């Protein structure tokens, strides 16, 4: 008693708008830090039946039976997790179930420190994300910072995380947890002046790693497990999986941390897992650990410096000068233009970027720069030669953002009427459209 | 530069678990109430590349722009559902991202009560869900039992809502909010008697109708929407949607809620959403909404009232004695064997089912029953007579489970002994798997 016809049949009217949704990602420069594109075989999980299954609980202990292949994937993918960022299953363990970074992330710091627990994380606009404590003086945004007692961090007037704060705030403050690993920094972290300072007043070390997990598993950057009793990662961004979560914990620096990480997950958070994104999960954790995944991911840094050098060179600042990793955040005060006017432009070309803070913004209202990354563009197969073309469009855009800004004004919704139509964005797009189009696509 | 290789050639090992898993689905007898079968089109929606894509915030106030057709998919599940539902988009809203039915539960309280806030549902023990405020007297189970003050009402001797108590409890607790629609409830909902105790205290009325809402839509049961200032479903369970979850708010009621629930689900508690799931659903929302739906729900309850019957007609007992959902609870006391006893034995046959208390169980250590439902083999094909056999199925496992603990004992440890090679367990599997296999497969 079930309609199987097609998606092209049975829905003709979502049909379409996929269609162009896959058109638009196909003729698209991507630079979104935290966008990739998954596989066939990724997807291919995804749309398995074995999303009809419900399994509450852990493999084996499972509320209920005819869970014998699905305890089989869950422990496939925990062992592939450990293998892929090099940390032995007697020293460490990993939860699998968090549904995404957010629910990872609060889930981990209840099992740490519990309701009215107290948290430190950099603020958000320093590059911080919302799960590490984000508030502002009208309201607690983050669950993160009601239900826990936060208290958050700056970087220096050049954008490096201030160590020399972080320990002033944590003897201060005495908070039981305090989170590193960021959504928009630029440079590598000092995970062991962390461990120092957190050993030094008591609290656990946090290690959120979401948009450098490649980095760190492929050993191109710092290692957090080194140090950490806690590390989480999103499995979309530069690791290129499904859209899921990872909560790794120290058993030898914390016995009884499993039982703590497991049970805040489940029953205090979730109810059942998703087993298509598990065994997607395990099919992207696989490729993580072959030798052609460093070569990806290295890439990914390679592209990254030639587009610091190219943007540079074109007399683009950058926040810290530079990036030691997959992203970039550009300074745009010197255009006085805003990160929300160049999005726009961006938008109308196919480029696809965000808007993003920079030291200098007081507020996270009207921020001045944006953020690009190469992961996605570095999928697609662009190398170090085609970042001057990435480097020429973003000035090209800034440039005629410029011009809009004079001829249309200063108010946001003024310039959004220069946009449309425009000669040169036309142009553009058709440039940005004929060389992404052209570009490998999973 | 990415590995392109179908599933199988990338991935071997799990290709075959999943194609093992996809074997026992198609040869099982699938009683779980919550579970049922997504057809091929809801899972091609879930394989989407749309998946790609970052687009925290709302559909037109998004954080990034490139979120065009998202913002279409976004609002056209939106639409689809409020019409599922017959509400009126002028007197209600719904909510789309929650990625599944406890973090939509999780975050609805939270935008109602906030931190520390009252609330009261459904015990577990009587056949509510764990998120309805669950704790024990050893721990806060649920974090809707510790970031909120829970409450919690007991259903009656014979396993109904004992609306008097709920009075007793509402009047002296204070709750903010009072939860009813259950996990393991075979009866319908007096919403009206509840509209009236939570105008009498102040309290807001939360109906979570994840187990039976496509009976609310389509006009078979009791509806919520006539009384309810917050409705929260899963579109996993009946609906057979994908696994995710929907918040409905009631504007007219409460102006001012909109704003809270969509505040509350971003950025308190999620990140991005997941566009594969949203599709997904808005596919799977346009099926609910045809008279062909209809007809397979209103065959969902005929199977059930027959199993009902069945059930009966051989002497088992059931909990409230009927049904007048898509689930039954069986009474296993007069048998003296447990409900774990029975699921284990229904594993070995391929007969899919849960435990579950009953109201005589103090505890939930010992559960005395099993929950069995329809939607999944309705949606295999199931009519009213074949209904019997899955009764006669039943019978045989619990003679069995009845002799097998004669032989071995009452210990679990020692019962499971019993149970690999037992003879009529083979013979009973391979009639399960002979009947089941047959049946209509999406
Ligand atoms: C959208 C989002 N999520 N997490 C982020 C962001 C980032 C961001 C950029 C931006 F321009 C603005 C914001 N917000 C501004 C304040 C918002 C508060 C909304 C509310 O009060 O409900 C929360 C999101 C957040 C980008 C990576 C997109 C950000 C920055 N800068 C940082 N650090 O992290
Ligand atoms: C697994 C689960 N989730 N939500 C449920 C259940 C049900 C359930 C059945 C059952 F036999 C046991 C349980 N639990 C017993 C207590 C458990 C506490 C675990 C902990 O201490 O962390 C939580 C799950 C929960 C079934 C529908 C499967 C249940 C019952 N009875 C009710 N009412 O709702
Ligand atoms: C450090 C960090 N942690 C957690 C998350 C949450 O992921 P979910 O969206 O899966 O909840 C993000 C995503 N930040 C968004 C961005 O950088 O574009 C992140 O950057
Ligand atoms: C009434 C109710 N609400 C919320 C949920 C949570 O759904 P997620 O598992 O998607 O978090 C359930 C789960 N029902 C479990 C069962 O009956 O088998 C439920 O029964
Ligand atoms: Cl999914």
């Amino acid at each position: 008693m079930f309609n199987n016809e097609p998606l092209e049949q049975i829905d003709k009217e979502l049909h379409d708008i996929l269609a162009d949704e896959e058109k638009r990602q196909r003729e698209t420069i991507n630079l979104i830090a935290s966008e990739n594109l998954t596989n066939g075989a990724v997807r291919e999980c995804l749309g398995n039946r074995v999303s009809n299954k419900y399994s509450e609980g852990y493999p084996k202990k499972r509320y209920y039976g005819g869970n014998d292949f699905i305890d089989k994937i869950e422990e496939l993918c925990q062992k592939r997790a450990l293998e892929a960022f090099n940390v032995s299953d007697e020293e460490w363990g990993v939860n699998v179930q968090p549904l995404s970074g957010s629910a990872a992330n609060v889930q981990a710091l209840y099992a740490l420190v519990g309701v009215k627990g107290k948290i430190m994380g950099m603020h958000l606009c320093s590059g911080g994300h919302l799960t590490h404590g984000f508030f502002d003086e009208k309201k607690k945004v983050s669950i993160t910072s009601d239900m826990f007692e936060s208290k958050l961090y700056k970087c220096n007037s050049q954008g490096y995380v201030d160590l020399d704060a972080v320990r002033e705030m944590a003897l201060s403050f005495k908070p039981k947890v305090i989170i590193c690993g960021y959504t928009s920094y630029p440079r590598d972290i000092d995970y062991q002046q962390f461990r120092q300072i957190c050993d030094e007043v008591n609290a656990y070390l946090f290690a959120d790693i979401s948009h450098i997990s490649s980095f760190v598993a492929c050993n191109i950057l710092n290692n957090p497990f080194l140090h950490a009793d806690v590390v989480t990662t999103t499995t979309h961004k530069i690791l290129r999986g499904p859209r899921s979560a990872l909560i790794f914990f120290n058993k030898k620096r914390n016995p009884g941390i499993e039982q703590k990480i497991n049970s805040a997950v489940f029953p205090s958070f979730q109810g059942g897992p998703h087993n298509n994104k598990i065994a997607a999960v395990a099919c992207q954790l696989k490729e993580v650990h072959s030798p052609a995944f460093k070569e990806y991911t290295q890439q990914v840094l390679l592209n990254s410096k030639a587009l610091a050098k190219a943007l540079i060179s074109k007399q683009i600042d950058l926040v810290t000068n530079g990036t030691d990793n997959h992203l970039i955040v550009v300074d745009l005060r010197k255009f006085s233009i805003t990160g929300s006017k160049l999005q726009e432009t961006c938008n109308a070309i196919n480029v696809s970027l965000n808007k993003n803070t920079i030291p200098s913004d007081v507020d996270c209202v009207s921020p001045s720069g944006v953020r690009i990354g190469t992961p996605a563009m570095t999928t697609r197969g662009a190398k170090e030669k085609d970042m001057e073309f990435i480097a020429d469009v973003l000035a090209r855009a800034i440039k005629i953002t410029v011009d809009l800004q004079e001829q249309y004004g200063k108010k946001l919704v003024d310039f959004k009427k220069g946009l449309p139509g425009n000669a040169q964005l036309q142009q553009l797009k058709q440039e940005v459209v004929t060389w992404a189009g052209a570009l490998p696509f999973p």
